[PDB]
């Protein structure tokens, strides 16, 4: 289906790419999922977490507080869906592996395996920034996981360029 996403490179027939503040994205484009960089407890401190939650006035930490009391922590490499709040119909949480928990890499492929579950995205790449993955490797494993559309938001520009020119 046509969709309202603009200004995206395209890497393969369902990931797409584009220099953005997914905060910004989101609330442009009011996409059907939303995806956080979240950790098992849903604690949105800082990262893409902290920005999202920011911007839904703290609503997304409040929701949050509420499924871990009722759940419990998520695993990693695991998910849950939750409101998108003013960004979205949904918020996907997703658990990327943070090495500066010495968290096993391998997981990140399970963690993007969750992105199945949605027909079309807009996402962050999984465990980069203060996860400590390195982006490249988390954009190889997107790119042979996700078998949906997904729109990858990428703020910083510097690493755009680079993930761009070295794609393979």
């Amino acid at each position: 289906m046509v969709n309202s996403f603009s200004g995206y490179l395209k890497l393969t027939d369902n990931v797409y790419i584009k220099n953005a503040d997914i905060v910004e994205e989101a609330k442009k484009v009011k996409p059907t999922v939303v995806v956080n960089a979240a950790n098992v407890y849903l604690k949105h401190g800082g990262g893409v977490a902290g920005a999202l939650n920011k911007a839904t006035n703290n609503a997304m930490q409040v929701e949050s507080d509420d499924y871990i009391a009722t759940n419990g922590p998520l695993k990693v490499g695991g998910s849950c869906v939750l409101s998108g709040h003013n960004l979205a119909k949904h918020c996907l949480h997703v658990v990327g592996p943070n090495v500066n928990k010495g968290e096993d890499i391998q997981l990140l492929k399970s963690a993007y395996e969750n992105f199945n579950q949605h027909e079309v995205l807009l996402a962050p790449l999984l465990s980069a920034g203060i996860f400590g993955a390195d982006p490249i490797h988390s954009l190889r494993v997107c790119v042979d996981t996700v078998r949906t559309n997904v729109y990858l938001a990428v703020f910083d520009k510097n690493l755009y360029d680079k993930l761009v020119s070295s794609f393979l």
